[PDB]
């Protein structure tokens, strides 16, 4: 038997339902989620790290001049300085006074720390969604298996085939372009490998972690060596990756709404709570019993001894039955006013059992069924003493769940008697037309 | 759990109350005084004999 219904996209809260099959006793079906992963499809554009400009040794022409060729190198710079006349250890180096030439060639490469700390630039394209579901029905125990969240894939868990329906919203926390640095991800824009502003983020872009190609602008500029010493001095703007690591916002795993935990190695977005998930589970008939197998119950009276407003299970009710024989049949509340903590019960010959519930109403008006026989429960509830707790809400909050009986009666005379007061005023007009018409004849 | 009330200022008469924690059984409570001493602050000025 198939069972198709809808489910809120929650992790901790189970989904309790009863399957109504004609000619068979109803069975208890419980669905619980464990994880909920949103996995986009990403392609790496480039990586970024701090640079390191190595300077080769210069040639010191003693009497003459040289030139240079445009060597293929990232941010390669060249100049020629004349009349240097350098001094080394042990006297001067050249002989021609005020007629010399120093090379001073410089070149930019990536650092040796680039294999450890780097930022990877990704482009996010919408991908797949998968989750993990816990399955139990009847007397079969809890078991779990991974499913795929789409509209097509059948997942066989246990003996039943479950199709998890698609999400009701395509909301994803990721932007078009994300950057991954170490443990956390960010929503940051890129210079897109063609640009780089020499001090901001893309002053060293390499297409992969070991690429021979390397784009790097760093505003490198060679300066003149001074006073007769041999060195190559340069001048460049500082690192844009180093500047990014200080002037940096909050990561996406501290900013993302709906409680989206963000993991790394397939770049998922775990345990978001948005939308609804439809289901379709084909329960086998081997877990179904006939009407003659189950014991019928009668003479049901339910009394709520104590109720509390909090979203712990703070409502206790005792109900006395009169069954035909001993047995075990599940209980369930179909309405959304109350959820029920236990599924089955130990029946006897005209006993009484207690069940724990958790509502969000001042006056609950739910009903529950035991061995396909209904009984209505009602009572009053008190507010809880606590202000802040560490566990989420087991129930659900409706529009009319906060209205007490006194305030419900107060609005029943401000729209009940007042709207009926215009009925008195309208019929006085309707009879003054009749009493004036009768004056003529 | 915290329970607040008002007891009278009598010595031998015990105060009885029933605390009501929700979800739990009530617990009897009994507070009794033994002494009640008012101690003013004094400073000696002189003695006489």
């Amino acid at each position: 038997y198939e069972h198709t219904a809808v489910m809120p996209n929650k992790v901790g809260i189970p989904y309790k339902a009863l399957v109504e099959r004609p000619g068979y006793a109803p069975v208890h079906l419980q669905i619980q989620l464990v994880n909920t992963r949103i996995i986009p499809s990403t392609n790496l554009e480039y990586i970024t790290c701090k640079y390191k400009t190595k300077v080769p040794s210069p040639v010191v022409k003693c009497c003459g001049a040289t030139q240079c060729t445009s060597k293929p190198h990232p941010d390669y710079q060249c100049q020629v300085f004349s009349g240097v006349y350098p001094f080394m250890w042990g006297g001067a180096y050249c002989f021609c006074d005020t007629e010399n030439t120093q090379m001073s060639e410089a070149y930019v490469e990536r650092s040796e720390e680039c294999s450890i700390d780097h930022a990877k630039a990704y482009k996010v394209h919408t991908g797949t969604v998968q989750a993990m579901v816990n399955i139990t029905y009847g007397s079969v125990s809890w078991r779990s298996a991974d499913v795929y969240v789409n509209g097509e894939t059948p997942a066989k868990i246990g003996d039943a085939k479950l199709i998890i329906g698609p999400l009701s919203s395509a909301w994803s926390p990721f932007d078009n372009k994300v950057v991954v640095y170490g443990h956390e991800v960010y929503n940051y824009d890129f210079p897109e490998y063609g640009t780089g502003k020499a001090g901001s983020f893309g002053d060293l872009q390499s297409r992969t972690s070991t690429s021979n190609d390397l784009y790097a602008n760093t505003n490198l500029k060679l300066q003149r060596p001074q006073a007769g010493i041999v060195h190559t001095p340069f001048t460049q703007v500082p690192s844009g990756f180093e500047r990014w690591k200080k002037d940096k916002g909050a990561p996406l795993n501290d900013v993302a709404p709906f409680g989206c935990s963000i993991a790394l190695e397939p770049l998922r977005a775990e345990n978001c709570a948005v939308g609804s998930i439809p289901i379709s589970i084909d329960i086998p008939d081997a877990a179904f019993t006939r009407i003659s197998e189950t014991p019928t119950v009668s003479d049901l009276e339910c009394k709520i001894t104590e109720c509390t407003y909090a979203f712990d299970f703070g409502g206790i009710a005792t109900v006395a039955y009169k069954s035909s024989k001993a047995g075990n049949c599940p209980i369930h509340s179909p309405s959304g006013v109350a959820v029920i903590k236990e599924n089955d019960v130990t029946l006897a010959e005209s006993g009484s059992f207690t069940f724990h519930f958790s509502t969000a109403n001042i006056h609950p008006a739910f009903k529950l069924q035991v061995c396909t026989s209904a009984v209505t429960c009602k009572g009053d509830c008190k507010p809880p003493k606590d202000h802040i707790v560490d566990y989420p809400a087991q129930h659900t909050e409706s529009f009319t769940s906060a209205i007490s009986a006194t305030a419900w009666s107060w609005i029943k005379v401000l729209v009940g008697g007042t709207s009926a007061f215009i009925v008195l005023g309208l019929i006085a007009t309707a009879v003054v037309a009749l009493v004036l018409f009768f004056h003529r004849h």
